[PDB]
């Protein structure tokens, strides 16, 4: 589990939000995994804008934060799961670590900021939603 909170904004894997975010949706790509609701309170992350390719991300399942290399965002078979059929999920970045589905919504952060969230994983491989295409989150 877990968000980002930028401005008046809230990021969270689409296959884990609430009644609150639906209602309140701004935005969301099931193709991403993504959905952003509007806040009443305004939000401290920042958002990275980078091409960093190395970062750290929170484990909760070993309750750790793992330095880790990733690839750029691109389109990516992701196998069947209980939230989505095998299908491309695109804007997603792979690392190799570990991570179990309740991991989901873990942040990876570079010196810039906030990458992206927790997505995708199996094999010893976690995959991640980017956001750092999402100039809007900003303004
Ligand atoms: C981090 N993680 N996420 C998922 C997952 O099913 N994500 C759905 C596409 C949303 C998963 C499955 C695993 F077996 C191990 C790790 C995982
Ligand atoms: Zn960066």
């Amino acid at each position: 589990s877990g968000a980002i909170y930028v401005g008046n904004y809230r990021v969270v894997n689409r296959h884990l939000a609430t009644h609150n975010d639906w209602a309140n949706l701004v935005w969301e790509d099931s193709s991403r995994d993504l959905l952003v609701s509007s806040t009443t309170a305004q939000g401290c992350d920042t958002i990275a804008r980078c091409d960093c390719q190395t970062g750290v991300y929170y484990c909760s399942s070993r309750r750790k934060h793992y330095p880790v290399s990733f690839s750029k965002p691109s389109l990516i078979f992701v196998e069947a799961s209980e939230y989505y059929p095998a299908r491309y999920q695109s804007h997603l970045m792979l690392a190799v670590g570990h991570s179990e589905p309740g991991d989901c919504g873990g942040i990876l952060r570079c010196q810039h900021g906030v990458v992206g969230i927790v997505s995708t994983g199996g094999n010893g491989l976690v995959g991640f939603a980017d956001v750092r295409d999402l100039l809007w989150l900003d303004e």
